[PDB]
Order: structure tokens, then sequence, then C-alpha cells
């Protein structure tokens, strides 16, 4: 269970929303927390979603962008179990994600992924990780926009065998 792992929540969030769900996640599992940090952190105009030449539009429609993040942790390896989570962007995980996983060698790492949303679920985004980087240990994850209690993660913890 949790009290048997070394864990690590690492999560994207711009509005904050996804920064709380980590933080309670965190303080259930007595996980260490790690902020995926933009080098350019993302304006209000960046997010602006109803404009198609924001920054996140543009980034969202190219499959290969991949957004800078600044630092970079120095034994990854000593976590036994990472949570990565971030908001749902189009449908689908955002692409400093993408920037994330391919910044360390995590194949064969236990990844648990968790989201929030405006309303989407997370199965497509799992479906397209599971695509993208078929090497690691996927595990179910779960869209986080309601009650987070400590019976919901002791059981989530059951149900994918951790
Ligand atoms: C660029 C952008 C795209 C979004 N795309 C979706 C989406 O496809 N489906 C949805 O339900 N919510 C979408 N949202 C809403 C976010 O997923 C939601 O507001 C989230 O909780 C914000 O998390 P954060 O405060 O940690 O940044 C989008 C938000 C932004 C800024
Ligand atoms: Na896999």
């Amino acid at each position: 269970g949790m009290n048997d792992r070394k864990i690590l929540v690492a999560y994207f969030s711009c509005s904050g929303v996804t920064k709380a769900v980590a933080e309670k996640l965190a303080a259930i599992t007595g996980a260490d927390l790690y902020e995926i940090k933009p080098e350019v952190p993302y304006t209000e105009a960046d997010l602006d979603w109803n404009d198609k030449k924001s920054r996140s539009s543009v980034e969202m429609r190219d499959a290969l962008s991949r957004p800078a993040i600044s630092g970079t942790l120095f034994h990854p390896e000593k976590y036994e179990v990472l949570f990565v989570g971030f908001p749902v962007w189009w449908y689908i995980a955002p692409t400093i994600i993408n920037t994330f996983l391919e910044s360390y060698d995590f194949a064969g790492k236990i990844v648990v992924p968790f989201a929030t949303s405006g309303g989407s679920g997370i199965g497509n985004c799992e479906k397209n990780l599971h695509k993208a980087y078929p090497d690691i240990v996927w595990k179910d994850g779960k869209l986080l926009n309601g009650q987070i209690t400590r019976d919901l993660v002791t059981e989530w913890f059951e149900k994918i065998r951790l």
C-alpha cells in the first residue's frame, strides 16, 4: 500500500486546480511533490482556448511541441511510484507532460496519471500516453475533479495493486 512505497507526485498546473489535487494526494499518501515548472510561464492570454493563435492552441495542435521545463530531478530512480498530474488540454495531456516523460528514462517505472478538467474524462489522455510510451509500467489513472478522501486513495492503490 501507500506506506509500502517511496512515492513522488509530479504535476503541471496553471490555474492551481491540479496543484491543489496534487497537494492533497501527497498529504494522504505521504509522497514527495514535484512541480513541473515551464521555463516560460503560461499567461492568461497563452491559455485562451477561444483564440486559435494562443500559445496553448498552437502547441496543442503540434504533436511534436515540447515546452521546456525549468530544473531536473537528481535521483528520480529513488521513487518506486510516480503519479503524474495535469489539466486536460484539448482532450489529452499538455505537451509539457511529454517533455517531462522524455527527460528521464522511465522504461520499467510505475507511473500513475491523474488529471483535472472542465468536464472531459482522463481516458483519452491515458490511451494516448499508453501508445506514446509503451515501455512505462502504466497503472490505471483517475480524473480527480471531485472530493478526494483517504478511502478513495486507498481503494485506488488496491485496484492498481500497489
Ligand atoms: C488550453 C486549455 C485547454 C483545455 N482543454 C480542456 C478539455 O479538452 N476538456 C476539459 O474538460 N477541460 C479543458 N480545459 C480546462 C482545464 O482542464 C481545467 O480548467 C483544469 O482544472 C485546469 O487545471 P489547472 O488549474 O491545474 O491549470 C482546458 C484548459 C486550457 C487552459
Ligand atoms: Na506499458
